[PDB]
């Protein structure tokens, strides 16, 4: 029987929930019979990314409605969907190709979670929670509610909830100080860089077994760059509600998880509209998407030498931008040092 703190055990319990993995695939209309969770594979997912890129150009340079049919049917061959005996829907536009790329992003992280559960050894004398905790290669400590870290973090959640996202409010349940194995090694070249900020990153619960094990990764080469607004990089935000939206919680699933990572932004290449870039202009370390609203730059405070933009939301003085709030994108996975993990209770007023 495990000796870990109860919050850590409850975190592991849902991080490795097989039923939550099966439900997330059902959410994507995936045929769990022809595509079981045990038969998930990087080779199969990468091929689907590749065919999804085929539909990209044909949609981009306007192909006839029957030329798309073969490429669309091609994608369903690789990723089996459940539509019975009727035709699956056509992937004829750019919105339907990014929705199927978002699924592949989560299928890749779900594959890692199940791969850890089926790999390795089993020992009936050992706690399953203790066994699965060791597979994350991550030291997880419970931050004291009475501590100074918790006060700064609670203020971050309290102050950066956007009015546009007022259909719910956030209640901090647990705060975790996380340390990934070998991550501080990776973060050494950017350890003392300028413009280091503590930013949010939200994701589905079924993604976190892969995030804590392999880190926040960047999409494989086969993924269509057209789907991501600012290209293939790791995206962050300074508003907690913006990142909490990607937890994809609901009334029947009101518990979500969010990250607080140290991102070395450096000299930010600021943009206002989409830019599916591959490389960065020389001298730039990151991309910032300028938003209509920004946290108060005079309310910035420092936590362990890192700047926390927990100021109240105010106007940024930027006209003709496609973003209501800021985005931060880095394109090297070594510029991210994950620091905190929060258990959020979504109280929906909807
Ligand atoms: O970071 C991202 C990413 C996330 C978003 C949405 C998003 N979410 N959350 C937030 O807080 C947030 C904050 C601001 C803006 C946007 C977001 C948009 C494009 C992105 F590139 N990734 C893509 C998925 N993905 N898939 C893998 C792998 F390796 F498994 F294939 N790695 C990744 C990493």
């Amino acid at each position: 029987k495990s000796k870990l703190p109860k919050p850590v055990q409850d975190l592991i319990k849902m991080i490795f929930d097989v039923e939550s993995m099966k439900k997330a695939m059902v959410e994507y209309e995936i045929d769990l019979q022809k595509m079981p969770l045990g038969k998930l594979s990087k080779r199969q997912i990468q091929a689907a990314y590749s065919i999804l890129s085929e539909v990209q150009q044909a949609v981009s340079q306007g192909s006839s409605d029957s030329q798309i049919l073969d490429l669309s049917n091609r994608f369903y061959t690789l990723i089996p969907h459940d539509f019975g005996m009727k035709k699956p829907p056509l992937l004829n536009n750019a919105d339907s190709v990014q929705a199927k790329a978002e699924m592949l992003d989560n299928l890749l992280d779900i594959e890692v979670a199940y791969s850890l559960l089926r790999g390795g050894s089993d020992d009936s004398s050992k706690d399953p929670i203790d066994v699965n905790y060791e597979k994350l290669k991550t030291d997880i400590k419970v931050v004291d509610r009475d501590s100074e870290e918790a006060e700064i973090i609670r203020k971050y959640v309290k102050n950066t909830h956007a009015t546009t996202h007022n259909a719910y409010d956030l209640e901090v349940i647990d705060i975790f100080k996380i340390e990934r194995e070998g991550e501080c090694q990776r973060y050494k070249p950017f350890k003392q860089l300028h413009n280091r900020r503590l930013l949010w990153h939200g994701s589905r619960t079924t993604n976190f077994a892969g995030i804590l094990s392999q880190g926040l990764r960047i999409a494989p080469p086969e993924a269509p760059v057209t789907g991501y607004m600012f290209g293939k990089g790791i995206y962050f935000a300074d508003m907690v509600s913006k990142s909490a939206n990607y937890c994809h919680t609901s009334q029947g699933d009101p518990i979500g998880l969010i990250l607080l990572g140290e991102v070395a932004l450096g000299n930010m290449y600021e943009l206002k509209h989409a830019s599916h870039i591959s490389k960065l202009p020389k001298g730039k370390h990151s991309v910032k998407g300028l938003g209509k609203t920004t946290p108060d730059p005079s309310a910035n405070i420092s936590l362990d030498g890192v700047d926390v933009p927990l100021g109240t939301g105010i106007s940024s003085g930027v006209n003709d931008t496609s973003l209501l709030y800021n985005e931060y994108i880095v394109y090297d996975i070594a510029q991210v040092n994950l620091k905190y993990l929060l258990k959020l209770k979504f109280n929906f007023k909807t």
